[PDB]
């Protein structure tokens, strides 16, 4: 007779191709990439003959075979593809094979193949759009937004984006390499801990807890190998396979290391580490370079060189070459993008007409034109055009776009920036003709989280009632609110100014729109980004 029916032993059924060390703070130790997951199964046979061969099947296909030598057995084998499997143990002899009932096992991988899709309802004022305009609709999500702001990946209105950028991936380096981080309490030290035993100029993760370990919706079980932002982003990819999720390297306070990459030894090491990063974290679809900025005038007053423009173009070329190789190895398309200054003076330090051949999208940072850092010269921080009271205004969206076009950048490359926050001043005074911008300020407006910056959500929620004046400047295409008694003045984007930008993008055949930061919107801004680019209402 055929053997008795084996009983699969109670035991761990969750395995991982990329393992995460739960007691490690250094990125080198935190993550272990393997070619395959080490899987184990045991069984008992309570009734009958134990057969002469034991097999482990995954969805009916043999993953392991060995002699059946007793009433209990154990099998260890490798599984090299992520997902969920119906595992059985079968005992065979010359008279037949007898298979156990199936037990599901989970083999995790960083493409999120083991995860249920993270398909969450739209929150706040967010309304559903189909991505059918063919235009970019992008936004940045910040790693630390999960703390005080409590804005997690499950709160991202993901169906209303083409591109989701993760800010920010740091580049390893201590004294002289990441000095800008020292301005943020504990932040430099956090990076040094993450990069312990890791070479300068390789990428890492700034806050491994937030990125990988913090319990979040859909990734709360203790033996879920990827939690935090990355785990949720993996599940998000399962829900939105066409969403481009890009890691953004740099940003204001993590940009210092770019200034050393004129040394090709360092640049090669960096590009290599990015490749490794993408091979490790498979849910990512490319890389965004947020170098602020070639030539300097970023966070660090002691960095910036005339060489930086050349370095930028070389970096983009070499990144593209690495990504092209990754693409044909994987059969995937990878994107290369960059967030850049919108100031003409800044833009002309770089030959974007050359660099564009390496890039899928240029994220034009057409915001922060004005702010609390200058209390004497006030203006619209993210306007399309100059205002009527100062038509020679240098920093406008159109001037940034025109600077790029003048170089020879193709318009389809250019993605225009919208702000999901306001900047502002307090104590504004000495202004003429009921235009507060013509006055001067005494300090920054009180901020939502940091001085001089207000979440759009709070502007809409608090500063569009009471004593607050509201004005839409139709010449600049820019709203502002003003509280005369305290001289609080806030410049921001609203649904109408975003609409003007979208129409401008369509008229000029630009690439689309993107925003910073997604956590600060109540839905109004992203709704308008979608609508104005011609995306159809409804779900796809
Ligand atoms: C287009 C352009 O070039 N605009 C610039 C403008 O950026 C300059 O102003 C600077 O802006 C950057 C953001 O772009 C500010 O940096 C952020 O600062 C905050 C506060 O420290 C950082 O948040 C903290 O991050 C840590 C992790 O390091 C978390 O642990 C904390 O929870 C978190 N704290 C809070 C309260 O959120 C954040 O990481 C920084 N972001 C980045 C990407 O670096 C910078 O402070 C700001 N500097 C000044 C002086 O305002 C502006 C300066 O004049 O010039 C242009 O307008
Ligand atoms: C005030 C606050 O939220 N602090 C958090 C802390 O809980 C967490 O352990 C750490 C991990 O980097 O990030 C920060
Ligand atoms: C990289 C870094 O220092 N991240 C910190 C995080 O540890 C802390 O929880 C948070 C609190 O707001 O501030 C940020």
């Amino acid at each position: 007779a055929a053997p008795g029916k084996p009983t699969i032993a109670w035991g761990n059924t969750k395995f991982a191709i990329v393992e995460v060390d739960q007691a490690a703070t250094a990125y080198n130790n935190l993550v272990k990439v393997k070619n395959a997951a080490d899987v184990s199964v045991s069984w008992n046979l309570w009734n009958g003959d134990t057969g002469t061969t034991a097999k482990v099947l995954l969805n009916g296909k043999e993953a392991w075979s060995g002699p059946s030598t007793g009433s209990s057995g154990t099998a260890n084998f490798k599984v090299n593809k992520g997902g969920r499997y119906q595992m059985q143990v079968a005992l065979c002899n010359a008279d037949g094979c007898t298979a156990s009932d199936a037990t599901e096992i989970v083999v995790a991988d960083t493409d999120g193949s083991h995860l249920a899709p993270l398909k969450e309802p739209l929150l706040e004022k967010n309304k559903p759009y189909k991505q059918n305009s063919g235009k970019v609709v992008g936004s940045y999500f910040v790693e630390w937004g999960v703390y005080g702001r409590n804005f997690t990946v499950d709160k991202i209105p993901a169906q209303n984006l083409t591109h989701l950028l993760y800010g920010f991936i740091p580049i390893c380096g201590g004294n002289g390499i990441n000095d800008s981080l020292k301005e943020i309490e504990g932040s430099f030290q956090a990076l040094q801990r993450s990069c312990q035993g890791r070479e300068d100029f390789k990428v890492s993760i700034h806050d491994p807890f937030a990125a990988l370990q913090k319990a979040q919706k859909g990734v709360t079980a203790w033996d879920d190998p990827y939690k935090g932002n990355f785990g949720q982003l993996m599940a998000l990819k399962q829900a939105h396979p066409d969403l481009k999720i890009l890691p953004s390297i740099g940003g204001w306070t993590l940009s210092d290391p770019f200034f050393f990459m004129g040394d090709k030894v360092k640049r090669d090491r960096f590009v290599g580490s990015v490749k490794e990063f993408l091979q490790t974290w498979k849910f990512f679809d490319g890389v965004d370079i947020a170098w602020e900025f070639p030539g300097g005038k970023g966070a660090n007053p002691n960095l910036g060189s005339p060489q930086d423009g050349e370095t930028y173009v070389l970096l983009m070329k070499e990144l593209r070459a690495m990504l092209d190789q990754l693409s044909v190895e994987t059969g995937r398309k990878y994107e290369l993008t960059s967030a850049i200054s919108a100031g003409k003076d800044m833009i002309d330090k770089v030959a974007y007409n050359v660099a564009q051949n390496s890039m899928d999208h240029i994220f034009l940072m057409s915001y922060d034109f004005y702010g609390a850092a200058d209390l004497k010269n006030l203006g619209h921080q993210t306007a399309l055009n100059a205002p009527a009271w100062k038509p020679d205004t240098a920093y406008t969206t159109v001037n940034g776009v025109n600077a790029l076009l003048a170089q020879g950048v193709k318009p389809g490359k250019i993605v225009v920036g919208t702000a999901m926050y306001g900047r502002g001043w307090t104590g504004v005074n000495g202004y003429q003709n009921n235009i507060p911008f013509t006055g001067t300020a005494t300090g920054p407006v009180k901020g939502t989280w940091e001085n001089g910056i207000v979440d759009y959500r709070q502007i809409a929620g608090q500063f569009m009632s009471g004593e607050w004046q509201y004005t839409y400047d139709a010449t600049a295409e820019a709203p502002y609110v003003f509280k005369p008694s305290t001289g609080d003045l806030i410049t921001f984007d609203d649904a109408r100014s975003v609409q003007a930008k979208g129409k401008y993008v369509l008229d000029k055949q630009l690439g689309g729109l993107f925003s910073a930061m997604i956590d600060a919107d109540n839905g109004d801004i992203l709704n308008s980004m979608n609508a104005s680019l011609g995306n159809s209402a409804g779900v796809q």
